[PDB]
């Protein structure tokens, strides 16, 4: 597989590999708030953050992942629209080569400039492999990123990046905290959806949180830097690393609050 976002292999290509990314329930999708329905028996969300630990950072070709201990339930997604206990597995961002493009979701077509995903698997099937093969198998908390000031608990995650510029680089990365990347609110939009990347599964209950959170210019200017080439080469920046908006299709987006 070479899938990636060039005009040759860019989410256009990918069905013909993954023929589930014209599937019913793909996503991102684009929030329209005046059709999203409040729903009233949605749970609290608890997002359960405090033991966390962060191991290590890759840029994989396609974003870069921090990556957690996920032995154990140290950091955990519960309630909102979910059954039982997801475990926190890895967070990365997506984002643009403008300020006006980046973000997978969409508010009422609205683009951000980039949207953070935190990954998380259900714990009754064991392990991460298992859970992509399951209808709720994952539970994906998405934030939305607007240029601003800037957002002092990224930057630990901005000054790391210069190690990791090309394709296959690592980093150790401990003792990094997710709490500094959540908004004050947690108010948020949930459906059921996918993968945003091959291999496209339709293992996900997406939780998209109302509240962006602002960065400065240079944070994101230093995610632009990356690329999604190995060391040695040509140079590709790593920029515009999202999926367009899917059909919604037979699908309804729940909202936490009125
Ligand atoms: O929402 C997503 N962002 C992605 O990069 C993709 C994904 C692929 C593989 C593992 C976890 C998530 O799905
Ligand atoms: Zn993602």
């Amino acid at each position: 597989h070479h899938w990636g976002y060039g005009k040759h292999n860019g989410p256009e290509h990918w069905h013909k590999d993954f023929p589930i990314a014209k599937g019913e329930r793909q996503s991102p999708v684009d929030i329209d708030t005046h059709t999203a329905k409040y729903d009233p028996s949605l749970k609290p969300l608890s997002v359960s953050y405090d033991q966390a630990t962060s191991l290590r950072i890759l840029n994989n070709g396609h974003a870069f992942n921090v990556e957690f201990d996920d032995s154990q339930d140290k950091a955990v997604l519960k309630g909102g629209p979910l059954d039982g206990t997801y475990r926190l597995i890895q967070f990365h961002f997506h984002w643009g080569s403008l300020d006006g493009q980046g973000s997978e979701h969409t508010v009422d077509k609205k683009k951000y400039a980039a949207e953070l995903h935190l990954v998380h698997w259900n714990t009754k099937y064991g392990d991460f492999g298992k859970a992509v093969q399951q209808p709720d198998g994952l539970a994906v908390l998405g934030i939305f990123l607007k240029v601003g000031s800037a957002k002092p608990g990224l930057q630990k995650v901005v000054d790391v990046l210069d190690s990791i510029k090309t394709k296959g680089k690592s980093a150790d990365f401990t003792n990094f905290d997710p709490r500094g990347l959540l908004p004050e609110s947690l108010d948020y939009w949930t459906y059921p959806g996918s993968l945003t990347t091959p291999p496209l599964l339709e293992c996900v209950t997406w939780i998209v949180l109302k509240e962006p959170i602002s960065v400065s210019s240079e944070q994101v200017l230093k995610f632009r830097k990356l690329n999604f080439n190995g060391e040695g080469e040509p140079e590709e920046l790593m920029v515009d690393n999202w999926r367009p908006a899917q059909p919604l299709k037979n699908r309804q987006i729940k909202a936490s609050f009125k």
